[PDB]
């Protein structure tokens, strides 16, 4: 208790030791200290409840009532014009970030997509294709897919050994030209029921709160026509310019949670 164990973005691990009582901010506070973390902003800690269920680190309550002290240090916004981010590091962080989500499920491409932003990946990662050094067997070491088959492994080495003077920098900004475009990018999803008892997916990003029924997006509403947002006991609420879409939740900390991040978002993307 008070040992922290932090999975960093380029899958290092960072440990540190905080008081019995600390809050978030105090962990946050070294991790970013730890990084040297320019446009810190962006980011958060997260503490996974389950393999594929997060909930965020609370900067201003105890860590003890939250949580062994494991955490993930991940982009929390994602920004809708990655190249006005002013530093490239940021860019690259967002790059791991979405790696992730890709090889997670969580941002599902087609198999064009998938090659076309591996190429970029291996292209950052290796530098220039190098026939001498690297061969024809070389991408197996990096995670591009959900699913790596040698036919997507093949499509990303055509095209890596295509390009020339690209630094890491360059492929990232092409890596993220392409991700932002992608419908699920920088989205954060909820299960939840309509009013009606019927299954729904809740999604978060810096646009607005979006509806899904299956992976069909149905409705959106726009932060900017949002007039408040709150949540009691399993209901969650949002008012519009006047009415209120409640939705149910499975438990009162899932409508807690989509509240609470629903208010960062609306406010970090005001």
């Amino acid at each position: 208790q008070g040992h922290c164990k932090v999975s960093l973005l380029d899958d290092t691990v960072y440990e540190c030791v905080v008081e019995k009582h600390a809050k978030g901010q105090d962990l946050l506070k070294r991790v970013c200290e730890h990084l040297n973390l320019l446009e810190e902003d962006y980011f958060g800690l997260a503490i996974w409840d389950n393999a594929t269920s997060k909930t965020w680190l609370d900067s201003a309550k105890e860590i003890k009532k939250q949580v062994p002290w494991n955490f993930t240090f991940n982009v929390k916004f994602y920004p809708p014009d990655p190249a006005q981010l002013t530093e490239d590091i940021t860019r690259y962080y967002l790059c791991l970030q979405l790696r992730q989500d890709i090889v997670a499920g969580r941002l599902p491409c087609s198999f064009a997509t998938l090659a076309l932003l591996g190429s970029y990946t291996i292209q950052s990662e290796l530098g220039d294709y190098d026939p001498e050094l690297h061969g024809v067997d070389y991408v197996s070491d990096f995670k591009l897919a959900p699913n790596q088959t040698k036919e997507l492994e093949e499509k990303v080495m055509e095209l890596h050994k295509s390009y020339r003077s690209m630094t890491p920098a360059q492929a990232d900004l092409e890596f993220l030209e392409n991700a932002k475009k992608l419908s699920m990018y920088g989205v954060d999803l909820h299960k939840a029921k309509d009013l009606e008892g019927v299954d729904i997916i809740l999604g978060v990003c810096s646009s607005g709160l979006l509806v899904y029924k299956d992976k069909l997006r149905i409705n959106r509403f726009p932060w900017p026509k949002v007039l408040k947002i709150s949540y009691k006991r399993s209901s969650f609420f949002i008012k519009i310019r006047e009415s209120t879409i409640g939705f149910k939740l499975p438990s009162y900390r899932a409508a807690k949670k989509l509240w609470k991040v629903c208010v960062e978002h609306h406010t970090f993307f005001r």
